[PDB]
DNA sequence: TTTTGTTAAGGGCTGTATCACTGTGTAAGACAGGC
DNA sequence: GCCTGTCTTA
DNA sequence: CACAGTGATACAGCCCTTAACAAAA
């Protein structure tokens, strides 16, 4: 074979057609011997499939360099979790391996975070924020902010870390700046352009369930995560609001920015107020002032609306002063309790508010009316503490869902059973009565049955198709005409809160969700009577009451959902065990500086660099 | 021509396409890529553009700005990526600089068979007994084909393993480069192919709790190439040897379980058929391929990685509270105490295997005490044969325990004492603790340790106690004694002390009889019939092993870490998988040849 | 006169979209003490 | 016409 | 439960490969 041979052997084996590919050059190509044999080499491999010798032989001859830059090794290493160490042997051996520094060393890393993390920009607030340092140079600061730890005092249990409100803005606005300019040039706006834009900011709070790693004697750890999610920016242009900016995917976890992290249970009051009371006075202070920031070269402002939506109802009824779950005062919107809001089924509107729930809680306290206490808590309408953080409580699409179905679930078993017929039933008899729409569901639906309630089972029940098999098991067809146009009002109801903008999407469904959802209870009052008991939920009394007043709110529900935050404890844990130095002071900041490094849409740009 | 696109060069060039084409369909088969480019590389040397030529050679051998899938394969083995991240890394940087620096999943996976067992064809002269003669058997079930049946013994364990034999193929494959140029290094020619003699130290531990979170036990069985021999004439020559005997880079997993090591049927049922395949390749020779030329291997296992439970536990002695304390002789606590020195080593697995049948068969009519002390201990049978010796810190920490009871009794003065009472003996204690604190900075401790025993056993330390002693005679006693040790002590610490101490080793029995006469003489108040293993090894059997092993620190704590790591980050989540994952990832983790690669800045 | 596109049928690498599969977090109910 | 952790699994 | 996230696996999409006209330059 040729490549067995010796340099002078395979010259003497191709002497001739070396001797006819010089006469080729010089006569078609200028005597260019080098470049007509690469080409020839190079479409030969073409031939073969194996472009990658070829290519790697392009970029060789083109003497194109390959080198990452730091900031692209940043984005490598933090979104594929690799410590220092791993990340120094694989930046080492490739780079003894091919010679060249493909990939950069820590150093660089480091500094490539530097620009990342907050307290690297400078900015100015006109006017300066109410109690709010001027320092720019701020980054992760303790996020007791100087809680007194004396051994008289309240004893401090708890670890935490957070950035300052402000400050975490400016690196988040930062970090988005190349979104910025390219909306701004989509929407046939100019780069420079600096008028004052508006970030509309969603605030979210949740716990973090256990977060212990253990060797059982399983001690808790749990932990509490504020963050807040840059939701749209626009620009006024005009007396037009132009939307330069919309986060495409609102509830992942790639774009909650994590602004304080805490080693506390969500239930322990003292700690919570003590740590996030700093944060809601940085965030106060920025509602009364503009933010001026360079951008480009060019000096920008803005202005913030901050929107508490990201709150589970349990943690919205602890910073907002309510009684717990439990209570007869069901809904964080209004004052209804759970008999009212049975007996009442569509008209309700939303007048609870941050001011309100102040309000009462200082006629409880003060008690002016010298009243008993049933009578002073049904004044105050079930707020007994003051509140400490002003929420925008809301629903997701997923439990007007879930309760709709579990009502549907219910009138199926009953109507097996011909209830409106027969006022009595024993156990037994409803129990035959579930297990026939359980197998006929399994026959003709494919549906398997299940002992808890959940989404998929409630998207895959409320069809019209569905309405047709239990029809198949009821004696009377004006009860089959009932369950038909209940299910049909259900569908009719169901693309409002689902939909991303139902304003643009089914404006008719938006626009007679309440006269449907009126029909709706009437005919449940009407034909289906025996379905009262005086207990509703907070998720259907909501869809019924308030879905149209929540999307005037906000413009939609799918998008304020709860849904995503199950992965943050997940992120959480991962960063504590492979990234963060194991000392209780440094392992919360190391955690936090990962997670804000695994936010910035700068690397995830890096890391879909593919498409 | 190169400002073209390709439609405009393909087109201008078809002309020459076609000459070339027929050329070479008519001079070489039909071989174009080979003629284009050996003239390419013809060009560019005829140019004078060697830079650039050799640049050419190494991207078609692989070794510039394109990673051999090994090495990639070394770098996510090493890292720890799972295939998600490493793919991921590799398409951003392949997007990012356009270029293929990482090769993809597939070619990694490629690269993975060849170091896997079961890749290289091999032949036992004559075919091992019992042992099948195929070759391309890899992972396999631990079980063996044990019975699972509802009406059987329970199984509660999941394994999987080598197949002995093909594990030791794939190992030497592995060291095959080591091989050749270590026979170079001993001006020996690399065709050479004369019975290569392979030392294996084998291998076992429990690994404690692995449990991801009910405790989760898990066994490993592995083996670690201790040296590789050739014969030229009648000179032994060593070609290979391991420099690091003991890390765990080295040690090379055979068989890995989900089982608790004190979990006799299941830990018997799932070993026996390993030491079946090693009982066969006892007396068979291994011929294979390495460099083209056929090679032959004939191997020597010692099964010196067992801690003294699984040597009890396997070689069918008692457990180890046991008066027969010793795992290499017969003695009982009080023997070893009483005579001390002069000791041999007596047991061997046949004799074990014997003394299980005489206790089994009562041949004498003896009851269960004379047969105990008929049979030494081996109350039960043994099945696997190992070569039980000793740790260097075990020597340390036991001598250092000695010294430290015979401190704090010559503080107190026991001698003048016996029927001192606990509390005295207990202010004794603390006297010598305050002291040493004061004196050394020496923490007093609960517990016994290595950096104990190293800080307390020197000279200084001894004048630092005598400075607490009131008669001067017995300083003379207590520096003397500490003299022995210290010339003792490179004997067994050492890791070859035929060369680096052999004035010590030498001397070692001189000094080991004087520093017994002295405890026997000066210090007979800390004789009360009981002796630890650790020390009656040292006093009695530490030239024993070095004539036996040559080296005591030559022969897993990371083990547990390192199982747990690659079951969480680098298997599939299922029980049925997770093993075969977990076994291959930690194999591949121990190849010499991925480990060249890592080093390669050096 | 020099560069590329293009048709049609059809052949390998490569990229990603799943497979199957279990641990695990979260939460939905069940349930029992308030001696 | 109760409240409220703990526990069980889905 | 739902889903995350593992290594293995199946499937689709990739740029071509024969001749010829020919459109842009
Ligand atoms: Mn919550
Ligand atoms: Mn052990
Ligand atoms: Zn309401
Ligand atoms: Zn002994």
């Amino acid at each position: 074979h040729l490549l067995s041979l010796t340099r002078r052997a395979q010259k003497h084996r191709l002497r001739e057609l070396k001797i006819q590919v010089k006469e080729f050059a010089d006569k078609e190509e200028g005597g260019d011997v080098k470049a007509v044999c690469l080409t020839l080499f190079l479409l030969a491999l073409r031939a073969r499939n194996e472009h990658r010798q070829a290519d790697e032989l392009e970029a060789i001859m083109q003497g194109r360099g390959s080198g990452l830059q730091p900031a692209v090794c940043l984005a490598i290493r933090v979104n594929t979790f690799l410590s220092c160490s791993q990340y120094h042997k694989m930046y080492r051996t490739v780079k003894a391996i091919t010679g060249r520094q493909i990939f950069q060393p820590l150093h660089a890393l480091r500094n490539a975070e530097k620009v990342l993390l907050p307290g690297y920009h400078p900015f100015e607030w006109q006017p300066p924020l109410k109690n709010v340092s001027s320092r720019t140079d701020v980054g992760i600061i303790d996020g007791l902010s100087g809680l007194a730890s004396s051994v008289d005092e309240y004893p401090v249990d708890t670890i935490a870390k957070r950035f300052r409100y402000d400050s975490a803005l400016v690196s988040a606005l930062m970090d988005m700046e190349e979104d910025i300019l390219e909306g701004m040039r989509s929407q046939d706006l100019d780069d420079y352009l600096n008028g004052p834009f508006t970030v509309v900011v969603k605030e979210s709070c949740d716990g973090m369930g256990d977060v212990s790693e253990k060797h059982g004697p399983a001690v808790p750890e749990k932990a509490v995560r504020f963050s807040f999610t840059v939701m749209r920016i626009t620009i006024e242009h005009g007396s037009q609001n132009v939307k330069v900016f919309e986060e495409p995917k609102p509830n992942s976890e790639l774009c909650c920015k994590p602004l304080c992290l805490m080693l506390a249970d969500e239930s322990d009051h003292e700690t919570l107020t003590a740590i996030l009371s700093p944060l809601i006075a940085e965030r106060e202070a920025m509602k009364s002032s503009e933010l001026t920031l360079e951008m480009g070269g060019i000096p920008r402002t803005f202005k913030f609306i901050f929107r508490g939506t990201g709150y589970d109802e349990k943690l919205v009824r602890e910073v907002e002063g309510l009684e717990a779950s439990g209570s007869v005062y069901i809904c964080t919107l209004c004052d209804t309790t759970r008999l009212e809001a049975s007996q009442n089924l569509v008209f309700h509107s939303i007048t609870r508010s941050h001011a309100e729930n102040l309000q009462r809680y200082e006629v409880w306290r003060s008690n002016p009316y010298h009243e008993s206490v049933e009578e002073l808590r049904d004044r105050v309408k079930g707020v007994s503490a003051k509140p400490f953080i002003e929420t925008v409580p809301s629903i997701d699409a997923l439990h007007c869902d879930i309760g709709n179905a579990a009502e549907f679930y219910k009138i199926f078993q009953l109507e097996i059973g011909e209830v409106y017929k027969h006022p009595n039933a024993s156990k037994e008899e409803r129990k035959r009565w579930q297990a026939t729409l359980d197998k006929h569901l399994r026959k003709r639906m494919n549906l398997k049955p299940i002992m808890r309630m959940n989404g998929n089972f409630a998207r895959k029940l409320m069809t019209q198709e569905t309405v047709d098999a239990v029809c198949e098991l009821i004696p009377s067809e004006e009860r089959h005409e009932a369950l038909r146009e209940l299910m049909d009002l259900y569908l009719k109801m169901k693309p409002v809160w689902r939909s991303s903008c139902p304003a643009k999407e089914c404006p008719e469904s938006l626009c007679q969700y309440s006269f449907n959802s009126q029909r709706f209870a009437e005919l449940l009052s009407t034909k289906f009577k025996y379905r009262y008991e005086g207990k509703i939920t907070n998720y259907f009394h909501k869809t019924l009451a308030h879905v149209p007043e929540i999307i005037e709110r906000d413009g939609s529900i799918g998008a304020w959902a709860s849904e995503g935050n199950q992965s943050g404890n997940k992120l959480f844990r991962r960063f504590r065990k492979m990234n963060a130095r194991q000392s209780k002071c440094y392992e919360m900041e190391d955690v936090l500086k990962h997670h804000w490094l695994y936010t910035s849409k700068y690397l995830q740009k890096f890391m879909n660099a593919h498409n």
